[PDB]
Formats: structure tokens, sequence, C-alpha cells
């Protein structure tokens, strides 16, 4: 299955960059799709279109206390990563780090589809770490200042 990366991949009308985020349709009838990041793009010798990258999860797919506070529209960088076809993309996404999420905004996107990372989350030992330095492929997404920043908003979910 000799592979042949690229930066970018087409797929019907649509076309995905590394540094992109994405909907992936998950294995269940009535279940959220999950936010990955796709940080390398290939066509193996079977023509089929591939995604490799880090999935992000919302708080409801982590153990966490029942008092731990969520800003809204947060997500968690695992450390799980696994390749997914390209023909499983649901949409795109953008995750931003903490430090721009609340003064810039992606070029683009609709607010439901922009969330906000602060920490990573193990599932090995369902526990988090805020994230020192954001480190993640450059992507092509342009951002602007938002006209009015949006408010820090911190709760628990329960």
């Amino acid at each position: 299955l000799h592979r042949t990366y690229s930066q970018d991949c087409s797929f019907k009308n649509s076309m995905y960059h590394v540094g992109d985020y994405v909907y992936v349709e998950p294995a269940e009838a009535n279940l959220q799709p999950h936010i990955v990041c796709i940080e390398r793009l290939w066509e193996d010798s079977a023509g089929e279109k591939w995604l490799y990258g880090c999935w992000f999860y919302r708080p409801n797919e982590t153990f966490h206390l029942a008092t731990r506070k969520f800003l809204e529209k947060e997500v968690f960088k695992s450390d799980y990563y696994n390749k997914v076809p390209v023909s499983k993309i649901l949409g795109k996404c953008v995750v931003m780090f903490v430090k721009e999420y609340f003064k810039l905004c992606p070029e683009n996107f609709r607010d439901e589809d922009v969330f906000v990372c602060e920490s990573r989350y193990s599932a090995k030992t369902k526990s988090f770490k805020k994230i020192k330095l954001w480190t993640m492929p450059i992507s092509s997404v342009r951002f602007v200042p938002r006209d009015v920043p949006l408010p820090v908003v911190r709760v628990a979910s329960v």
C-alpha cells in the first residue's frame, strides 16, 4: 500500500489541507462527530484518500470531576492519533489556542464550528494538563480581530 503524501487533498467538491480541523463520522448512529486535526494526507495504491492526525475531545468525552469548569466550546488535545478515510469527513471546523480565541476569530466559519483549547487530556490516566505552548500544523485559515471579544465563560457540565 505505497502512499503518496500531500499538503492537500480533494474530495468531491471539497479541498482539505494539512492544518485544517475536520468533523469525522463516528461509529454510532447517535454519536457526536469527532474533531481531528489533519496532520498528514495521502492517497494509497488502492486509490483511497486518507488523513491522519490528533483527536480533540469534547468535555462530555472525558472522565472529569463534576466540579471541573469548562469554557464554552472547549475541547481537549488528546494523546490519541489515528488515520481516517477522507470519505468520512463531515465538514471543517477550527480549534483555537486559548490565548487567541477570545480576541481573534477565523474568517468564513460559523461560531458554532470554532472551539477553544487550553489543556490536553489523557484517556490513559483520566487527567488534564494546561498546554504551555501551541504546537500544531500551520493552518491556511485566516484570522481577524473579533468586533467585540467573546466573554470568558467557565462553568461546570454535570
